[PDB]
């Protein structure tokens, strides 16, 4: 039940389609599916401590959480929110998310590790799922 490493994307699926749904601009969408915005994910896990950083060749985000505790972060287009991550199964977490301001759709996400060692992560936003696998370098 180890999530650490430097994690590299194999898949990606309907990433662009949920940005479209949400509005976001077609410039903007077409740079986040670029290859150079390809996310690199490196996390290290101590118990249920994380630290994940996600890079691509633009950006640099870390989030620093530990699981049960509330944090700020961003929702997938940007926007403040606080969250909170609990352990759904062993090898599975799952964060809720709160707008810190304002209204807006209800998002959240998944990240899980296979036996096979594929780290998938999901996004949601209401009724609409994008899903993102990973392998360690």
């Amino acid at each position: 039940p180890n999530f650490s490493g430097n994690w590299k994307i194999i898949r990606s699926e309907n990433f662009e389609e949920l940005l479209k749904v949400l509005g976001v601009n077609v410039m903007l969408r077409k740079i986040a599916v670029a290859a150079a915005s390809k996310p690199a994910v490196e996390i290290k896990q101590e118990g249920d401590t994380f630290y994940i950083k996600t890079s691509t060749t633009v950006r640099t985000t870390e989030i620093n959480f530990k699981v049960g505790e509330e944090f700020e972060e961003q929702t997938v287009d940007g926007r403040p929110c606080k969250s909170l991550v609990k352990w759904e199964s062993e090898n599975k977490m799952v964060c809720e998310q709160k707008l810190l301001k304002g209204e807006g759709p209800k998002t959240s996400w998944t990240l899980e590790l296979t036996n096979d060692g594929e780290l998938i992560d999901t996004m949601t936003a209401d009724d609409v799922v994008c899903t993102k696998v990973f392998v360690r370098e």
